[PDB]
């Protein structure tokens, strides 16, 4: 079971790194309305977008603990 | 001792995902402060916290480099 | 094939982490500026530098997603 799963969890990484990448996209465009204009509003809303997106690394990161967990076996 | 050391690199990657996790929480109750109570002050903290989870998500990285050099082996 | 690409990816994720770890380092004496003298001006360069290292880490992540379809072969 222990290959087949493996090729899972490559997928379950393939998914959420889109998901990241479309965040990290929308974070760059805040950051460019921020240096474009910046104020206290801009400001709150770029951390917002960039606490999202450490949340998804770190279910990234969680992915890669079971493809690590799933190869120690073998 | 290849698969003993891959063993041992994988708890440590639990470890330091549990310390991630931990900080990320914190990082979350600034956003919501922050977002109810804005302020130089909350944006500042707020600022540390992202840095200091940055720096944590280094760490793991590193941990990860030594999963693949450990693999690369065998 | 597999194990050889898999040595060239392990040198390719070396080479971002040493990438990563500079722009680490420039984050923190950004906050530390931050956390002295805090100003607008100083909190817009700190979040730019904030998206700068979560966008290496996402490359990193890329790497890290290659090695992992790599392994799935074998
Ligand atoms: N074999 C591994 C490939 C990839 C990098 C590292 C951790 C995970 C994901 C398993 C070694
Ligand atoms: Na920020």
């Amino acid at each position: 079971d222990a290959q087949d799963k493996l090729k899972y969890l490559v997928k379950q990484l393939e998914r959420a790194l889109r998901e990241l990448k479309k965040s990290l996209d929308e974070l760059e465009r805040s950051l460019e309305e921020l240096e474009k204009n910046p104020s206290e509003d801009a400001l709150v809303e770029n951390n917002r977008l960039n606490v999202e997106n450490n949340k998804i690394i770190v279910e990234v990161l969680r992915i890669i603990l079971e493809l690590a967990k799933a190869s120690a076996k073998l």
